[PDB]
């Protein structure tokens, strides 16, 4: 009957010191973690170093937050192959702040999906409506249309390696709005791609989570864990990560 | 006065694997210079940390590529306090890649220029114009446009901290070729600006970096021009003969 194993993912964004982030990768290692999860920790590239050398907590992988396809000249990113020589095997992919800001277009996010599960990363693919959208009723077309696109690129066995996030940009929300987001999104894999694709497919949380709502949220159906932003700074993320049984 | 301290900056953007850049580190760390120029590194932030612990020569800093100036909700992005904080102190900004792909506009970089120097960083300001700017007669009109955009966030003590690079984009990927002579005419155009907008003495003390294709063969006619301060480098900083470079500066 299961629900695939879920992903407690960290976020970190554009935050954090030397100081800062070595001691709460302290707090996730001296962490007892007891059922089949994978967590994932996302920094900026400047800690990427740190982070691969200090976390050993054998359930965490480090993540990126973001990448371009190929080398070259490209002053101030960071490529698919860089991180891949660098030993960075996760990435997270479209989020909602870089389709704001940094021109991560449908398009363009499903071109970096592709690229990343080529060359063999796994990937948290950022999906989800604004505020605006939700209350035209634009939900479905904005956000499975965000997703065609991705999909539009891939083959069956890519989706292997494929983690989708739901971004719910527009409470910037009830377990039943996320519940039927994530069913939403799941239903479109089953018809679109297969229900072999579907089933196994983790779909995960990615709205403001804390450790005390987190556990109800897990519980629905098609909630297979969290993609977590602020309280991925805070040692409360470790009570976000026991949530997920 | 005569020419101020020179600037040898290789810029090896996207590039380089952890292997490849310790070779190239090992080589600067065994290279001997003899005469006074600042010589920066300026690679990925992936690589930042293995660039800090493996580059020991005196006469090389590190920088990095690209920032924001605030840290935050920027997913993927990196910002000058967290640079500071890893014990970055250069970076290069307004880099004509990013205005061309990433959204760098004259403003943005602006801010970004402010912010850095305001943080403590010696700035690496990249401006330059395209060819149909160039050649529609707007040279002067969109170099000066750049920097005077930057200017208006600066103060005039702020200057110390200020690096100007010219790139001839007009020349990249155009079958285009700058000559020196060329490379003068935009080096004294953006001095002779600074010179009347900000003042003669920071004119003077203002090194102005070409940024066009520069390697081991035209880098000393390159850097004779009376205008021209050293050199922010591509393709040649990610081979030996940015060794060369840096030499054709004395």
């Amino acid at each position: 009957m299961s629900k695939p194993q879920p992903i407690a993912a960290a976020n970190w964004k554009c935050n954090g010191s030397q100081q800062s982030l070595s001691e709460l990768i302290d707090l996730f290692n001296s962490t007892s973690i007891n059922h089949d999860v994978q967590c994932v920790v996302a920094s900026t590239f400047v800690h990427l170093a740190m982070t691969k050398e200090r976390l050993s907590h054998p359930k965490f992988v480090i993540a990126a937050q973001n990448a371009i396809a190929k080398s070259g000249a490209f002053t101030g990113e960071v490529s698919l192959p860089i991180l891949k020589d660098f030993g960075v095997n996760w990435i997270v992919l479209g989020h909602s702040e870089r389709r704001a800001y940094y021109g991560d277009t449908n398009e363009i996010v499903a071109d970096k999906v592709a690229a990343a599960v080529a060359s063999g990363f796994m990937v948290i693919a950022c999906i989800g409506e604004t505020l605006q959208e939700r209350e035209s009723g634009r939900t479905a077309v904005v956000v499975l249309t965000q997703i065609a696109a991705i999909a539009k690129k891939l083959k069956k066995a890519d989706w292997a390696k494929v983690v989708i996030a739901y971004e719910p940009v527009w409470a910037i929300a009830t377990p039943q709005q996320a519940q039927e987001a994530h069913a939403l999104i799941r239903s479109w894999v089953s018809s679109k791609i297969g229900a072999d694709v579907a089933g196994e497919l983790r779909i995960l949380y990615g709205g403001s989570v804390n450790g005390k709502n987190a556990r109800t949220l897990y519980q629905q159906r098609d909630v297979n864990g969290f993609l977590v932003g602020g309280a991925s700074l805070k040692p409360e993320f470790v009570d976000i990560i026991k949530a997920t049984q």
